């Protein structure tokens, strides 16, 4: 028999439903989200991560001139300073007086940290939508784990189950974002060869392995001190260290529908937005006929404690009178009032204790226990205030 | 000074830019399409190839009953036969005439092929525009490689160009891909535990390492022949064989505007379809000022040779009077008419030689040498034929 319904796309909230096969003893069923999975496919642009400044040994040339010639390098700068007279520990380095030249050279480059400290930029485009799921099946707790797609049919304990597809297409990632470790961010990145100094992409890597970078820092080199061999130079700070303090709240904080974001694949877990629809093929084997369930006579229901909150603040106890012993299905017939128990144990004539959630004052509520309906008629009190922390 | 036109999104076709800086003389450059590349983000959905039935030693349960356990397996069969009595060669395997138990157990998994023969089904998202070209820049060719975004900045003997963005954002991959070797497929394939009997799909694995694989294939298990000991059984052909003989022609064949598809990236390459702006900031020192250059006077045109079709049929003889020696630039300044040449030497009181295109049988055309216009008048020929094989 198959049994469809549909939940709010909201984690950590028992649903209850009553499954209602003709000629069939009632069946309740306990649903709580499972953890649904968002995964987009990824296509990695580039790498940032802390810059380093390679500066080799100037070449001092003594009694000549020094060439600088282009190089293909991140920041390349070259610079000949004529007029040169350096000096060592045990005097001038060069013979002639004059005609020295010193011909300073710089590059830049990935630091050290670029393999443990790094941000990586990728396109985030079609997500595939995936679910799992629990349920409180014949008095035993089952996890589902199913793709949201209203096709993925996964089998628990000969129980077809076919998850979404999802009311909600919305996906906390935009078309461009940025991962630092755990942390997710929709960031418009600056594209390969496009980073500006002292912001995100400032030096950029394809891959982190990749030999050559990309590197717009602000590097300037300096004529050196009076007869001292240095190579003086002026250069934004890091960029990858500003993103780090100036990246604000993850996705993870900011993202609609209580979105829960995780890395190690890049995905969104619980989205808090929309509904899902459950379709469950019950097995004819779970059933039980009416004839062979308990039946239930004079029944009568009284309330000693209430309190109207987001939790379980009513208290009902049943009397009942059984025809035989067996397990009864307990549901509430009243959309504002909900039931913990879903399954009891009747024997005769004999009393049930249940706990019950509702959010109304005066609480008039049917009970289903088997194929018999009891009235309840509860008072319920104030808790810490109106608004409740349970749904 | 910034030079901006707009060319063909179309490959191996010449075109000539006139770059008409006030107060400087003409300089004409030639542009022909490197290549402007369409790599799409790829997330890989699973794997598929030709599949292999796992069928151990049956258990051969001599004086007892042997008992089936249901095993998490692809198609995984088990079936216990009653009233065996099997022989090997030196006799009847089981002590008892009666009451003997064969199991027959089979599952199914990938074949020693998947990791030579495969097929990828990954989901393609947002493509990243990459561009590079040929320029007659200063009587030299030179190779720009640029992303066609309109942003990505090339810098190539001084001149920076910027390539895009493009007019068409058309690809030809759709949001399903399916990879074979050189071979890239538009396909809405089956997701992930949907896969069909005999088609792409029958057996699916996540990643080529994958040791638990997805198969639906029918694998029914037979009772054995009298006295035999064997695991007879009925079972649809592989979906992979079956897919690579019914894909029909790739990506490479079938995809508008001549676009061309690799792999590994997977790629379009020459997308033929719409337009293309380049922008090229031209430095001050490729010009030459009107009075450095030479002055052009009592010229005249003839056409000895014209022949009208795709390629330069024709054949044009300008007659000069020069004020100096010098470079110059060779343009028509009718859009009908495309000339070969893009500069030539000029002496003094001599004649230079041109080759043009036109596809006009009565071809009346305007030549600029220098900062100089001469008529050119043509009685053009037909080719062998109609249609052009050249653009």
């Amino acid at each position: 028999y198959e049994h469809v319904t549909v939940i709010p796309n909201t984690v950590g909230v028992p649903y209850k439903t009553l499954v209602n096969r003709p000629g069939y003893s009632p069946m309740v069923l306990e649903m709580e989200l499972l953890s649904v999975t968002l995964e987009p496919t990824l296509s990695l642009d580039y790498i940032t991560c802390e810059y380093k400044t390679v500066i080799p040994s100037p070449y001092v040339k003594c009694c000549g001139t020094a060439e600088c010639k282009d190089k293909n390098l991140p920041d390349y700068s070259c610079k000949v300073f004529t007029g040169v007279y350096p000096f060592m520990w045990g005097g001038a380095y060069c013979f002639c007086d004059a005609e020295n030249t010193q011909l300073s050279e710089a590059h830049v480059e990935k630091s050290e940290s670029c393999k443990t400290e790094f941000a990586s930029a990728y396109r985030a485009h079609t997500a595939s939508a995936s679910a799992k799921l629990r349920v409180l099946y014949q008095g035993n707790n089952i996890t589902v784990t199913a793709y949201a797609n209203g096709d993925h049919a996964v089998t628990v304990k000969d129980a077809k189950f076919i998850v979404g597809p999802m009311s909600s297409a919305w996906t906390p990632f935009d078309n461009k974002i940025v991962v630092y470790k755990g942390d997710v961010y929709n960031m418009d990145y600056p594209p390969f060869g496009a980073g500006r100094p002292g912001q995100f992409g400032d030096i950029q890597s394809r891959t982190p392995e990749s030999k050559d970078v990309y590197a717009n820092t602000q590097l300037v080199l300096q004529r050196p001190a009076a007869g001292t061999v240095h190579v003086p130079y002026s250069q934004a700070p890091s960029g990858f260290k500003y993103w780090l303090k100036e990246r604000g709240a993850s996705l993870q904080h900011t993202a609609p529908f209580g979105c829960q974001i995780a890395t190690n694949p890049v995905r969104a877990v619980n989205c808090a937005v929309g509904n899902m629809p459950i379709s469950i093929d019950i097995p004819e084997a779970a059933f039980t006929r009416v004839v062979d369930a308990p039946s239930l006579t004079d029944m009568s229901c009284e309330v000693p404690a209430c309190t109207h909150s987001s939790d379980f603040g009513g208290v009902a106890i049943i009397k009942y009178a059984a025809s035989k012993k067996g397990k009864c299905a307990v549901h509430s017939m009243t959309n504002a009032v909900t039931i913990r128990e879903a399954e009891i144990e009747v024997e005769g004539n004999s009393q049930l204790q249940i706990s019950f959630s509702t959010a109304l004052a005066s609480a008039e509520f049917r009970v289903q226990v088997c194929s018999t309906q009891v009235h309840c008629a509860a008072e319920c009190h104030p808790p810490k205030d109106h608004i409740v922390n349970y749904p």
